[PDB]
């Protein structure tokens, strides 16, 4: 399609202390804000299996797209957003994050 | 589906005395490299928008569609690879690299 979305693409170390079933609820609980925030299209997630970058060890890759940037905004600011990031900010030790639109 | 594919996704940031036409130079031989690396299966770039990662600075993200890991290999080690590194490694101060097989 003639389409010009925009990807949101998050990419996070979590804490070392943090266990594999802990991150794999906060995946869970992640993917549901689907369900609950309008502005949220579809999501992918994955882990890196090559940990090629040594001291930057980010481990998982989250990748939502969205119609633009403004309603990546939107989603930002949703309640469910808010209260997500809050409550689970203290799980992640680095946190990247890119709004973009792909092309050739 | 049928096809299995990973994910090879590039983040990087370039050097701050690199101009914009440098930039265009990298990038339109790296996405060439599908016209000599058979195992490069799609290739899309963006560059990101929001500028959200304070502690960091990359802006560009790259996004290869492998049909595995050991192809991704054979990508690593292609002479075109390495010579795309002898050419073009002094254009960025930053780099990430990560292989992934996105889920739901
Ligand atoms: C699965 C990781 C969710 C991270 C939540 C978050 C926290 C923050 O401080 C800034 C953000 O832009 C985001 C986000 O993009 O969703
Ligand atoms: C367009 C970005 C160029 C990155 C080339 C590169 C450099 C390096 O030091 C390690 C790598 O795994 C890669 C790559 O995967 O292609």
């Amino acid at each position: 399609g003639p389409g010009m979305a925009v990807k949101h693409l998050i990419v996070l170390k979590f804490k070392d202390e943090i266990t594999e079933a802990q991150k794999e609820e906060f995946i869970k609980t992640y993917v549901n804000l689907v369900n609950i925030i309008p502005a949220m299209k579809d999501v992918y997630w994955g882990k890196d299996v090559t940990q090629k970058n040594k001291e930057e060890g980010y481990t998982h890759i989250v990748e939502v797209t969205f119609e633009s940037v403004e309603t990546i905004q939107d989603y930002i600011i949703h309640p469910a957003h808010v209260g997500f990031g809050d409550v689970y900010r203290s799980f992640w030790e680095k946190l990247l994050i890119f709004d973009y639109t792909p092309r050739k």
